[PDB]
DNA sequence: TTTTTT
């Protein structure tokens, strides 16, 4: 036969060009995979893989035309599709891919088994990844000036590095989180640390994807977080301030799902893959339309609580309650931090953590007591009791404190009840928490007839 | 071998054609990197640089058939990216880049290794970039004229040097300036020169930005804002009148970072660099609808008091407070300007204040004590401290200033606090204000009890 | 209004 259709046909049995079930071409050049929804990179790997076929084949691969010819031939002969990402322990860079169980560099054929469509955007160095350097000594006297290793933050300083030492992971995470402080705390030095030492596998968005809904019309920044695996949203508005709109409870359940629904322009795929640790930059406790069990399942709060104050302004700082730490700040960092001084140590470092916590399994946990906001709930899962059968019988002495036996279940009543809740809560404060909960739990049996159907721990005890 | 292959491997050696991540293909044409997307631009290097070739190359230059045969080639060679626009301290020309930290001019390949997508859009003159010049006399006077060189004018002098040589630096500044003055005192002057002096590197950008939301739906003015180092503000609507929209603080946290997110039309694009000197002209005081410590750390002003008159309303102008100087309207200076006929002269003032200023670290400080809303929250964290440790022991003597004990920390009754801090501020005007500070930090310890967690210096300190 | 569409 034809020479041109024995060279698609080596190039094929090397298996460096795939179709995956979205459409696209992906091709393996320069040890990584590459694809192009717009340009038929095809071409490039038939010029760049010239050298591998024998002379006599070589020759002719020099003239775009027959490029053309043996790319035809190619997409011809390609049939069927295969899945990719599928690896959620494995980094891959510019010039191979980094194993997160042992800490090996896989380059070539080794990293080729590993279909990731996604990279840092930079080549790795061996060299610079070492324990030992100037540069680390330098990033951990940073590091321990924004979260100090004492016994009062263990835990904090604890959940500060369990996030950080999750944006490596490659699956769907069940829980975002917020991080809390003042002014000059150090947020956007972390936030930035994060974005040199990941790239490309980094991204920030706006905050319309926690107050507007997602699938209506084209919205390109849910589009943007595919395959991501760190989300950025910073400077959320102060929700005191009269026009504010609170963030939706819904969205928070959208966002933890391995699939997130949205379009973005000129565009029919409504299906994303979640991949992403959310994190959220504030400076005020945030305000959520409706509060429930499902949504305090899936919130974490991290504490910053250092302050990096002008020599002038320090003796002010010093008489604020939101600081337990001033120090003085440098002023060059910022620029040694844009020029990537720090990126493989902080890198490794990340890596150190990732062995402590993730090895067995990952998994992120709420810490639904440090908003203020869910206060009223979780006490209330410590003062009532559903009612039930094993209450009828002690019935004698839940009459005398003003309980009715009502359709053989113990009942009282909502104005009986009322003030005994308003003996543990200040009616001031939680005043409108009070006529939340009263109202969706009301039981009417007829115009007159109001009842309740709960029973407080302190009555259940035998006295 | 190929011929053309050959012509096309020894173009490409010369390093004149770059793809960057966005996607495009830069050139490098008459000493200037250019882009577009419908344009040939390939086709005119390979057209242009004929020249540099063996004679018996040359001569198949002049097919298009051929060269399109060669652009073929030359984008299947071209699979990595590259960084663009990463030197802070070059000032790119049409024809040239001009070093500021020496202030020496490269052309040609020297000009070639700092890949600046920008431009001034006009041609260098090196015989025009003089000190000792009949032009710069002329200047020197409009500019003593429209700031003195007088003692009790010197720091606000300084400042006025300071955001100006900012113009020419290309990285990103954290800071707002404020361009206060009333009618006729040499506002537009500065623009106008300012804008004659950088060309393209200018945009001039309305109100919109500061007022309304950024991230629903699109928004141009932020796509433009992309790589440029100067945006001018004109026109600030009196916020007196019913009806002004107050200025959104998260809109000026969100101008201050590297990154700002937003969405052209038609495009699906989020990110854009921010590299611009923001500087809002205004003839009346700000008012912002929060305030709060991250603000107020953003904002800095420098003032305008020369005032220029016809001779027939000089008397009205000579005796206003609001003025110190009053000065000849020269009719013809407006004639000048659009001329071009300073370009060079102010380029020379900016470098020497750039040289004066920025050679150590390009810093931007804030002015905070010169704005009248801004001082009420400035003195209150000067006279009170908040409540801890240290301050328990004295114990005793509080309780004779009708402070009160609750969980074993020192309090102070609101009742007892509004006499206290009218004694400084009179409820009058700062009534609201007050009101305001109070909300933010109110404890109720029982249905009536009113309390705040502050204790007074001057209730504690000695008199 | 703007993606839509051209
Ligand atoms: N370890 C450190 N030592 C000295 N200075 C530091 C250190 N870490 C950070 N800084 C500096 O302190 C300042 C803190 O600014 P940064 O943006 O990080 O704070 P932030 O709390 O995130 O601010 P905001 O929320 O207001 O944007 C920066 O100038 C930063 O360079
Ligand atoms: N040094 C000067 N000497 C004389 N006239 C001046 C000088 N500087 C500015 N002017 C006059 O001021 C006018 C422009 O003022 P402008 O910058 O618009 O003030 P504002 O910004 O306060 O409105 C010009 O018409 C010019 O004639
Ligand atoms: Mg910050």
């Amino acid at each position: 036969g034809n020479k041109l259709f024995n060279i698609a046909q080596r190039i094929l049995d090397t298996n460096s060009v795939l179709l995956t079930e979205r459409g696209d071409h992906i091709v393996w050049i320069n040890n990584s995979w590459k694809f192009n929804s717009e340009e038929p990179l095809i071409t490039k790997l038939i010029l760049s893989i010239r050298h591998q076929l024998p002379k006599e084949y070589s020759s002719e691969l020099l003239c775009p035309r027959k490029r053309k010819t043996v790319e035809a031939n190619i997409r011809d002969m390609l049939v069927d599709s295969v899945e990719t990402d599928t690896y959620p322990d494995k980094l891959p860079f510019k010039n191979g891919v980094l194993d997160l169980v042992d800490g090996m560099f896989y380059s070539g054929d080794d990293a080729k088994k590993y279909t990731c469509t996604v990279s840092t955007g930079f080549k790795f160095d061996d060299t610079k990844f070492v324990e030992d350097s100037p540069e680390m000594e330098e990033l951990m006297n940073i590091i321990n000036d924004i979260q100090p290793l004492t016994d009062e933050n263990k835990k904090n300083r604890e959940l500060y590095e369990k996030t950080l030492s999750s944006c490596l992971c490659g699956a769907t995470k069940g829980c975002l989180t917020f991080f809390f402080g003042e002014t000059a705390t150090g947020k956007s030095t972390t936030k930035r640390l994060l974005k040199s030492a990941i790239g490309d596998l980094f991204v920030e968005t706006g905050q319309t994807i926690l107050t507007d809904v997602l699938d209506k019309g084209p919205n390109p920044f849910i589009a943007n977080m595919h395959l991501k695996r760190s989300v950025f949203c910073s400077e959320l508005p102060d929700f005191a301030c009269s026009g504010s709109k609170k963030i939706r409870s819904d969205n928070i359940k959208k966002l933890t799902e391995p699939c997130v629904i949205g379009r973005p322009c000129f565009s029919n795929k409504i299906n994303n893959r979640n991949h992403a640790t959310i994190i959220i930059d504030t400076n005020y406790k945030p305000v959520f339309d409706r509060i429930d069990n499902a949504l305090m399942r899936r919130i974490a709060v991290v504490r910053f609580r250092t302050h990096f104050s002008q020599p002038s302004g320090r003796e002010a700082a010093e008489n604020n309650d939101a600081y337990d730490k001033v120090k003085l700040l440098d002023e060059g960092l910022d620029g040694k931090i844009q020029n990537n001084r720090y990126r493989f140590a902080f890198l490794y470092l990340l890596v150190k953590w990732y062995k402590k916590y993730h090895i067995p399994i990952m998994k992120l946990y709420p810490t639904p007591e440090e908003i203020p906001d869910f206060a009223f709930y979780l006490k209330i899962g410590t003062l009532l009791v559903s009612s039930s059968v094993k209450h009828i019988p002690l019935m004698t002495d839940l009459s005398k404190k003003g309980y009715i036996l009502y359709d053989n279940v113990v009942t009282l009543p909502l104005t009986t009840f009322q003030q005994k809740i308003s003996k543990y809560f200040n009616s001031r404060l939680f005043g409108h928490d009070i006529e939340s909960f009263i109202n969706r739990h009301k039981k009417f049996a007829n115009v007159s007839d109001e009842y309740l159907q709960y029973i407080f721990i302190e009555d259940i005890s035998s006295p």
